[PDB]
């Protein structure tokens, strides 16, 4: 088993691809309302799933919501695919407002691993250039994620290891 | 500044480089009698400067000080290269026995950097090969710390961030 530490006060955010298993993920280790997805939020705005003048309103709605949660002491895990540092700087400055620990946990998964799961969908599915930008973007992001403020990171580098992990809610 | 969290009952292996800073880097941020170094053990066995005779029974020695001191529940940082797996292993093993958390603080440094600090060390230097050969060893190892039972895995990847550091013991 792959043990990962995160404190009792943590903001978790997921990192990684469309189709890398982030919600699936959410789902097995933690509760469903400590969960806040992009796919929420841009559902509170549009119940067309294909709207994209939306994503601007919906980010500020899920910084929001993750900043209430927080300043009321919530552990919350932010359920995006958060590839792109503006979509983390954020958090991160969130996180910090609220004297949390950010956590990184990043879906290292190669980009065929998400491609296939995508394929095999049958919730919804986005289209192979998405993940083939998603997975590119996740592996410039590794290397400078402590830097960014994240306290801890924790990278997932197979489907097995992603599998083996148990986190431990000690601090 | 860049925060890494360490829990009170820690096994701090740095991993580095010979030249890479660690022995610096160790008694700028901890107590002496927390710092076991490879050095030192040496010196124990031999009283010529780091005498490659003894290798074999320094090791010994600094793997049986540092689990009488994980025994006792006093925080130690192994001070030694720790770029190959076989030593970094045993330091694994001795922590867990002693239900401690073992973590990784890597000198990501180019091996140029440590090249240069080499050639002007007043204690000892080595030959560039044996830099060259760890920074090689080093940049291998990292990908693979978490899943080798490391709990946290610290990467600085500059003299400024090593710089910017500053540890928080969580007892
Ligand atoms: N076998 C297996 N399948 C998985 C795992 N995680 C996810 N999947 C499958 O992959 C598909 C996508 O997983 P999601 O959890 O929706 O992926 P996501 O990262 O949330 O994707 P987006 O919401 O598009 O960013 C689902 O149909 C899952 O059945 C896993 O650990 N094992
Ligand atoms: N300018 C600067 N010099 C440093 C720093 N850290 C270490 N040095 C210098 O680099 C040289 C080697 O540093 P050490 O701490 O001995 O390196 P080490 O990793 O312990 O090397 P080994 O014990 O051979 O494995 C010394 O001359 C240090 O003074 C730093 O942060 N800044
Ligand atoms: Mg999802
Ligand atoms: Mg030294």
């Amino acid at each position: 088993s792959m043990k990962l530490t995160i404190p009792e006060l943590s903001l978790v955010v997921l990192i990684g691809s469309s189709g890398s298993g982030k919600s699936t993920f959410a789902k097995k280790h933690f509760k469903p309302t400590e969960v806040i997805s992009s796919d929420f939020c841009r559902g509170l705005m549009s119940d067309d799933e294909n709207d994209q003048t939306v994503t601007g309103a919906a980010f500020d709605v899920l910084h929001y919501i993750v900043s209430k949660r927080l300043q009321l002491g919530k552990l919350t895990v932010v359920d995006a695919t958060n590839v792109q540092e503006s979509a983390r700087k954020p958090l991160i400055e969130i996180a910090k407002d609220y004297h949390c620990f950010p956590v990184a946990v990043v879906f290292n998964l190669p980009e065929k691993v998400c491609q296939e799961r995508n394929k095999n969908r049958t919730d919804r599915q986005v289209e192979e250039y998405v993940i083939r930008k998603h997975t590119q973007q996740m592996k410039k992001s590794i290397k400078g994620l402590q830097r960014e403020g994240f306290r801890y990171v924790y990278i997932l580098n197979s489907p097995e290891e992603v599998e083996e992990v148990v986190f431990e809610r000690q601090p």
